[PDB]
């Protein structure tokens, strides 16, 4: 399946592509504002993830630090990005269909919009302006808006026991965004598409 991964953002992000043990295609790349990246990604992936990173810098040999969505240091990325992120996530091929949702569970650092790019599904988006409506507690001082559990570590906000409601920081994540996961027991905002469908994820769509 064919990616598209565009940054209309006004600043450089660092794109990763990972599913979570193993690079996705090179795993990471710079964009600039307007530049487009073109991967490729295995039929059959299961939970792959695409994500922006925010302020970074790499040597010449591609290891670095970035103030959101870290991967171990590394330009090219092989595990998953440090919270926030907001998360474009994917399966594909799964029983003849693709899944498809954006996830705030990971908290937000860049706006979001992952859209087919061939027929038969919609697309979703969550382009609001988290950061800046960003409650006090849950403000990342690199930037970005932190999910409930990666700041306080219980088992409500975790989900941990495999029960858990929505709280006061999930639904400020929902109400700004309801097409995107806000919690881990969320109503499913997950979009099915054809197997073997392509897509364009959009930083900054707006």
């Amino acid at each position: 399946a064919t990616f598209e991964i565009v940054n209309r953002c006004s600043y450089t992000v660092w794109a990763a592509a990972s599913k979570g043990d193993a690079a996705l295609d090179a795993g990471g790349r710079q964009l600039n504002s307007g530049e487009s990246w073109t991967i490729n990604v295995e039929p059959g992936t299961n939970g792959g993830k695409i994500w922006a990173r925010t302020d970074c810098y790499f040597d010449d040999s591609g290891s670095g630090i970035c103030k959101t969505g870290d991967c171990g240091g590394l330009l090219r990325c092989k595990r998953f990005g440090r919270p926030p992120t907001t998360l474009a996530e994917f399966s594909l091929n799964q029983y003849g269909k693709d899944y498809i949702d954006i996830s705030n569970i990971k908290g937000f650092n860049v706006p979001m919009d992952f859209s087919p790019t061939t027929r038969g599904c919609r697309g979703v988006r969550c382009a609001a302006d988290i950061v800046g409506q960003c409650p006090a507690k849950l403000k990342a001082p690199g930037g970005g808006c932190n999910d409930a559990c990666t700041v306080f570590q219980t088992s409500e906000y975790c989900c941990t026991t495999g029960k858990c409601g929505p709280t006061e920081y999930s639904r400020f994540f929902k109400r700004l965004c309801p097409d995107a996961f806000s919690y881990v027991l969320d109503k499913p905002t997950t979009v099915t598409c054809p197997g073997s469908s392509n897509y364009r994820v959009t930083f900054c769509p707006t």
